[PDB]
């Protein structure tokens, strides 16, 4: 079926120091909306929680419909053949993050196991000093180099407390076990408008919301 | 005033070999549409005319309105203070193009002088062997690092005769003589949906059309 | 002590398909030389073994001396405080590899656990159609953004059977538990000349050799 | 013949503001050394002169010998067939520089006409606030994608008064009118160790020195 609920185990390290969080959420697969509540399973995060935002669930594209039918993500959930996500994120100050997102399915419930590793963040930079204030709205571009692969790109920017934006070049592959349907492959590029919100009163517990909208035309 | 007509002198070199074209066009600054007819001032181009498409006029953003009023490009034409365009384009096969676009104004008529230099295109690649078939529709992202500068980015792809897409990472600065208005600076990022068409029966004469639409939300 | 011997478990996936190898090697920490024999723990690798070469042991920089004394890698082994390696590799045809290298120490013996994930390799590209013939000799650049971090960069190229090179932009962080010594930090950049050899007659059983030489001057 | 002397006209703009300098120099084509004295033809430069260092004469590789004979640059001067240089430089803070270097020859005298355009330098960044203190020694990598083209790459860093480095990804093509000799093409990659010095007490009058050494092995 289409998803109704999900859980996430997100873990890895930033600048060599481990982190680990767990949480659960819901979403509406007719509209590309999702919500997630997460908490650290040890102490508060030693880095800005905003650095995790694109890995939170964009993190569950099974909630994303396409304009005229199911997204390839949804189709791959429906027969449980699935897909894997691999990403590399290059920040303006030389730091980089790499991630691998993996899923299992139980009816309308998704379980995510997401490994996120970041290195090279300056100790005085906005990530390690908690100066990110929001993730800018984004447009993500998808092309399909072959019938089992989506290449997704965007320029990711955050606002910060001193007014400057903090930039990143984001690249991702989604690799499918079975070919995507012809009606998906025939419409390229596909764009996705992404909006997010994050609330956290401490660096230990987070509430995340997202809305995504696919479009190939205007 | 807003523009009605334009002319272009576009020149430079590809792989060390000079080219030079001139032409004239029109556009509708209420809708972000433009048309241009161009011809080589010597022989046919020795490279795919499609490689010139983003430099043709996106090349005249004075025809681009913003969602709630004039674009910064239009405002800068209205008092003739103007702006300059500088771009760097990195292709997947190692080649790169750099360009500088400059304008003068005479009432509702724009004159463009555009220098485009490309190097490192493989002699057997799709540019030098005329295998590009169309420029994919694009979404361009704008942010404003300061009141006189737009940083524009996108992933640019062409379709080719053998089915594969030909990729490029595009970066641009627009540098304004006078600050952009507060109402521009307050809405970031700004996105632009771009559609183009190119007709050419030989590599010597081209007809180009474009439609651009700014949006900050969906 | 300085290392004499090592073992490696290298695993991950390419284009969504798991691989796993184990092996053992030796090296000379006076000269930056190492040798490794590896065997797949299932069947032959489904991709060119040359794509792993950079992750085999550069993979054990505990064998690398510096010009005037121990490298930071060697010093970090001597007190077992250690370091972690994180890398991101962007190939010319859009594919990318990410990796995490981790070590444990038992006297003069090193154990490596290396996770390498690659995606987006075209099925007809040089990696998936065994076109890579050798890794070019390289010069790696090190700078130290802070006392616990090395940022390593190079342009990585392979020769291929198509008579062209296959290119990659390589970025790496080495993150140390304890600060590097002042004599290390005082000499930047540091360069490393790397030579490798890969012998194999099948894709399940590899023999790798390397020689590295550090230099800050000529 | 091999060069003994040179002159340079270097011009363009930074952040939309024109600059122009002229000067003269000498070098030793047996050793890859050069010296240049430059003066602004208006007032002092409005940006750090260190940002030009890479374009001063690496700027005259006709002074660079190769390990076993003339460099391709020297050979191309000997018959005056020549070469053109095109570069794109991406700085860490989003700014970029593009350049085109052109030469004419009169016996052992070279005349350079170099156009350098930079945009997007933050007004409070290291370039516009004179924080650059030296260009790090570099190793430049050359490969030859075809017999008329050198692709040159390096990671370029400056030290700064903030006690950090200011980074750039440098890419260049050298495009030759006639094919390079077989003895050049047969040895790849070729590396070049570069050292520079800049003396100035004001921003209108610069003294530049460089030493380059080619090597394919260690």
């Amino acid at each position: 079926p289409l998803p109704k609920t999900h859980e996430l185990h997100i873990f890895g390290s930033f600048n060599g120091v481990k982190f680990d969080m767990v949480g659960e959420g819901t979403g509406n697969p007719n509209e590309g909306s999702e919500e997630l509540k997460l908490k650290s399973t040890n102490g508060p995060l030693k880095f800005s929680p905003y650095i995790l935002v694109p890995h939170l669930g964009y993190g569950f594209n099974q909630y994303l419909p396409f304009p005229d039918g199911m997204s390839p993500f949804q189709a791959a959930m429906q027969d449980e053949s699935g897909y894997q996500v691999h990403r590399t994120l290059q920040y303006e100050d030389g730091a980089f993050v790499t991630a691998n997102l993996r899923y299992t399915y139980e009816g309308s419930h998704i379980k995510g196991e997401f490994q996120v590793i970041g290195t090279g963040f300056p100790p005085d930079g906005p990530v390690m000093t908690n100066k990110l204030t929001a993730l800018d709205w984004s447009v993500v571009k998808f092309v399909y180099p072959n019938d089992k692969t989506i290449l997704s790109t965007f320029d990711k920017t955050y606002t910060t407390t001193d007014g400057k934006r903090y930039q990143c070049t984001f690249r991702e592959n989604n690799t499918f076990a079975k070919p995507m349907a012809a009606d998906i492959l025939q419409k390229q590029p596909m764009f996705i408008f992404h909006k997010t919100e994050l609330q956290h009163s401490n660096n230990a517990e987070l509430t995340f919301k997202e809305k995504q909208t696919a479009f190939s035309d205007m």
